[PDB]
């Protein structure tokens, strides 16, 4: 059996490294009962249809964000949060953790089941009008964000203009200048090529940027159980891979962007979470308060 895994970004990138240690785990496992074919670079749609396809069962397995996932499992919206989770181990740390865990037993019900927490690393601010070294400087401009409703109400915060759009669409809007910059982690800056289409970085790290290891409810539900924790493990190893590809690109990646010809701004970051945090109102409104001061609490 072949199964069809789907990702927006090309095969050296994070997501690359992800289904490639997923493939070379379940097809050792399996004795090659099951291989995996990949659909890199957005062959097979935006997350959103991928995410669609998984729950028909027309794609079997995908590495995604949590750019389009909120409208199937809004509960996990909590880990979207700017400044929540505060850097990588952090982050790790809760995902791994119970909370984390317990948030991916939510899938099932919306016919998807996620394997695990992968990872993209944070989210920094590019844009191609002026260099942001202070959120009043943010102020104006038209920000591209996935379409996660937790994303556009923190940037509405700082005076961004917001226009949520999915992933195929931001190189062509960059180039005809219709959206001034968009946010996404280094590992995506450098593999997507957006020195090309960005002037201007700024080293916000605003948010943690989560992904998704998935597989269709259609194939996990015929496995044996022996066949489940194989599909669990290799979605592990995936997380491993990603997670190892992101500390790799957090040493290399300024410099690489630098070389292509960005103007890379470090900034003050408390000054941008301090500027973020009325968001809370809206974010109280979707989410448990200890549920969130038990993310604040996880250790490690
Ligand atoms: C680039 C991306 C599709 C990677 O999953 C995501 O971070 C997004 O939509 O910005
Ligand atoms: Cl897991």
């Amino acid at each position: 059996t072949t199964l069809k895994m789907a990702y927006a970004l090309s095969t050296s990138s994070h997501y690359g490294a992800g289904a490639e240690a997923f493939a070379k785990s379940i097809e050792g496992a399996s004795g090659g009962k099951y291989k995996v074919q990949q659909f890199a670079n957005s062959a097979l749609g935006g997350e959103r249809e991928v995410i669609e396809g998984l729950q028909i069962g027309t794609i079997d397995l995908a590495i995604v964000s949590t750019g389009a996932t909120l409208n199937f499992v809004p509960e996990t919206g909590v880990f979207d949060i700017p400044f929540l989770l505060r850097d990588l181990p952090h982050a790790r740390a809760v995902l791994d953790s119970k909370i984390g865990q317990d948030m991916l037993a939510k899938f099932p019900d919306r016919g998807i089941i996620a394997l695990a927490w992968g990872e993209q690393g944070f989210r920094h601010l590019t844009n191609n009008v002026r260099p942001v070294k202070t959120p009043a400087d943010a102020k104006g401009l038209k920000i591209r964000t996935t379409e996660n409703p937790i994303h556009i109400t923190a940037f509405r915060q700082i005076g961004i203009l917001p226009t949520p759009m999915a992933w195929p669409e931001v190189a062509t809007a960059l180039q005809q200048g219709t959206i001034d910059g968009q946010e996404n982690p280094l590992s995506v800056i450098t593999s997507a090529k957006l020195s090309q289409l960005q002037k201007y970085l700024s080293l916000t790290g605003h948010v943690y940027g989560p992904a998704l290891v998935l597989m269709s409810a259609n194939v996990y539900n015929g496995l044996s159980d022996a066949e489940k924790a194989s599909f669990k493990a290799a979605g592990k190893d995936s997380a491993q891979a990603m997670r190892a590809y992101v500390d790799n690109i957090e040493q290399t990646g300024v410099e690489q962007l630098k070389k292509e010809g960005m103007e890379v701004s470090e900034v003050d970051r408390a000054a941008f979470a301090a500027a973020v945090e009325p968001a809370y109102a809206e974010y109280y409104k979707k989410f448990d308060k200890q549920l969130i001061q038990s993310i604040r609490d996880t250790k490690a």
